[PDB]
């Protein structure tokens, strides 16, 4: 990479397929709060905040732990 920075946004997000992807997703608490803070949250897939907008592993580890055309 160009910038030791250690942080990545994903293509899909709340759309991402794989429940184990170690890049970064919006809060699970709200698909519809885009990722806009380039930092890694506390709760992570636990995070209960509707409002939140940083950076969480998978969603598909509450919403669906079974992959797809990544499988
Ligand atoms: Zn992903
Ligand atoms: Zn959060």
């Amino acid at each position: 990479g160009s910038v030791q920075t250690g942080i990545v946004l994903c293509k899909f997000g709340a759309l991402c397929s794989n429940p184990s992807c170690p890049f970064g997703h919006p809060t699970p608490a709200n698909e519809d709060a885009k990722v806009i803070d380039l930092m890694w949250c506390d709760k992570n897939l636990t995070c209960d905040n509707p409002e939140c907008r940083k950076a969480h592993s998978s969603l598909s580890k509450i919403k669906e732990v079974k992959p797809i055309s990544q499988k």
